[PDB]
């Protein structure tokens, strides 16, 4: 299958580089941005197969960035991109709030290659590795 | 804070190579696929220096540099050095890059030492073992 085109969003540069590098090494075409504001702007510009969205970011958190994306997709009329939350340790009510914001799924940090490969295949049909 | 660098190339393998070498030197790196993307991300984020592929469809690296320079002038923002990445350019092509507002160029056989020299020359910032 073709390489998946993935967007990674994280306000921690070291964690962003770690997840980006795991994905690039597994053959994904990765874009890596540093904020929810960046995520909205790059999703307007580019068609991704899937977005990995850090939940905790200042100013615009992952839920607010996903809401921004969903509002633009609806107003602009664009096929929805899967959005996967990357979260520390979320209880049921927090996971329900991620889905209510328009997120599709979640992974609990720290993020590993197998969890990333499995969620990309589930949501896109494309294999990594 | 480490140097923040932008890489622009419409060839995914060549983009990943340059991005990997700049991240290896300790830079915070953004990698985008087009001149259109280069303009939009230069408006959004503050880079110390941009590496720009010359040949891209729709908006080539010269046109993207002109777009950046026009935005910098109107928006009133400190200019960013722009370095062309070229396969093997003729003298007329090298002169055309500078006419478009590009500061300098590198030829395709890129290595980490050359990238670090270009960043030191155009930004004063050290990378690699001197980061």
């Amino acid at each position: 299958g073709r390489p998946p085109r993935l967007l990674c969003v994280d306000d921690n540069p070291a964690n962003l580089l770690l997840v980006q590098t795991l994905l690039s090494d597994l053959g994904a075409q990765v874009t890596a941005v540093d904020s929810g504001y960046a995520a909205l702007e790059v999703v307007q510009r580019e068609r991704f197969d899937l977005v990995f969205m850090d939940v905790q970011m200042p100013g615009m958190d992952g839920r607010q960035a996903t809401e921004a994306i969903r509002r633009w997709e609806a107003e602009r009329e664009v096929s929805p991109v899967p959005v996967i939350a990357l979260t520390a340790h979320a209880l049921s009510n927090e996971k329900r709030a991620l889905l209510q914001a328009g997120m599709d799924d979640y992974l609990t940090k720290p993020i590993d290659e197998q969890q990333l490969a499995q969620v990309v295949l589930k949501w896109t049909g494309l294999s990594l590795g």
